């Protein structure tokens, strides 16, 4: 019982393709520009919880892992699409703000709608 899970943190539940996660970085931004997102974790569970976010983004270098642990199984529980990216910074810059984001929540894609379809469904297949 080894592999891919003992280099990543526990609350990663799986493999994220590099583009796709570049998919999900331009989906905040076109989100952000075009749409409404919420960014830190304590919106991002708030939306979820509500029901208003229609992706999760939740970045994979997050210490300590309880800031983000309780989101992926929040998702689960609401049926909400959610996919990870490499790095807090870089989710924190697609979100427009300076300093680093754990998880970003899209609520209104605007123009990054299709993307962000393409994204729910490929996550679909992943979790499998």
């Amino acid at each position: 019982m080894e592999g891919w899970m003992m280099a990543k943190p526990s609350y990663v539940k799986f493999e994220v393709p590099k583009e796709l996660a570049e998919k999900a970085l331009q989906a905040v931004e076109i989100a952000r520009d075009t749409g409404k997102i919420r960014k830190g974790t304590n919106e991002t569970t708030k939306a979820v919880e509500r029901g208003q976010a229609k992706l999760v983004i939740i970045a994979e270098d997050v210490d300590p892992e309880e800031i983000v642990a309780h989101l992926p199984p929040l998702c689960e529980e609401k049926e909400i699409p959610y996919i990870y990216v490499p790095s807090k910074k870089e989710l924190g810059a697609a979100a427009g703000i300076e300093v680093a984001a754990a998880s970003v929540a899209i609520i209104e894609p605007g123009k990054a709608r299709d993307l962000v379809e393409e994204i729910a469904m490929k996550v679909r297949e992943l979790m499998k």
